[PDB]
């Protein structure tokens, strides 16, 4: 009937250059329209900032650019409380804005929300960015 | 138990499906396998207008991808330009570009949680692109 | 027209009730049914993009009817993960389709996260189960759970 998500903030690593990069380019712009480029990204999503934090997720999927970045990725859990789970996750801009929670798995089978974007940290080869997870399952 | 939400119907937007010519507005950037026959991938950023007339103000942008697998799946946010409805979206996904449906699979902004359908129906057929008419029955929850 | 109407919405209110499907995954042979278009990163791992076009049944004999395709791609970010509209060919639930969405193809679960026609609004799962292993593909199990909620009030 209704279940709200019990999540703290997350930071995710969003990292397109340097010798840590978790994403790839695999087509380019069209020049002449604007728009092409596919990145394939496999982000990692820590449950803090600094050495101390542990990885508890990753953001496993694509972008494509059509003048801005619209995002299609399975966010699958690693850390043990939510082994086995999923959130899948659509939507625009990769640093900032929201995106759409558009369903899940495991313990997130059915889930609805959204996931806001703040940029957190801009590093040299890319950036942290925090997300914060707004939304409900069915019992 | 009950969700209570709002009931979300938009009528007569107007989708630029522009394959072509100088307002060309999406590109494919792989090709259709040879022996296969699937595979071209396309990344759209489809313009949507609020009429079809001379005066029709662009209120939205359909940016995402659709690939060939036989017919076509789509994949995309529509982004509302309205500086009232601005930064929200819907999520979009299905099969077939200018007929048929698509879902709602989710949203943002004032579209937060978006569940519903997008019907689509050719409007015009011009040499380089078509207009789809564009029909959204949706549901948010508050 | 934007028109913003106060209603409300049972999730149970229609289950998605199906049998047992069966998903024809062939990366190669005479019936390869998806190509992959793009390569992966030698450097990071990740980046191949393959679209595929799975036959999907209601069994495993010969008299088995075809009713549905898995037509969407594949991405490899260190797994592989899916977009696919599920359509459905008999009639009644002609035009009909599931949106699918997830992680792996061949074990695990995948989101259903929309739909279109009788699922208009669909939200559940697929769970997926090897079913057979063949010299081209393999045959994969497909158990359904999901419901189509009504809309009241207004
Ligand atoms: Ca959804
Ligand atoms: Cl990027
Ligand atoms: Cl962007
Ligand atoms: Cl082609
Ligand atoms: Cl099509
Ligand atoms: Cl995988």
């Amino acid at each position: 009937q209704g279940n709200q998500i019990n999540f703290t903030k997350l930071y995710l690593h969003h990292t397109p250059a340097g010798p840590e990069q978790n994403q790839s380019a695999v087509t380019s712009n069209d020049k002449k329209i604007g728009l092409g480029c596919i990145v394939v990204n496999n982000w990692s999503v820590y449950d803090g900032i600094g050495s101390d934090a542990k990885l508890v997720a990753y953001a496993k999927g694509l972008h494509v650019f059509a003048g801005a970045w619209h995002n299609s990725f399975s966010l699958v859990f690693e850390d043990e409380r939510l082994k086995g789970s999923t959130l899948q996750v659509m939507g625009l801009i990769v640093e900032e804005g929201d995106w759409a929670i558009v369903g899940g798995t495991g313990q997130f089978a059915m889930a609805t929300g959204v996931i806001l974007k703040k940029m957190q940290e801009q590093k040299q080869y890319g950036n942290i960015i925090e997300l914060t997870i707004h939304g409900f399952c069915p019992l």
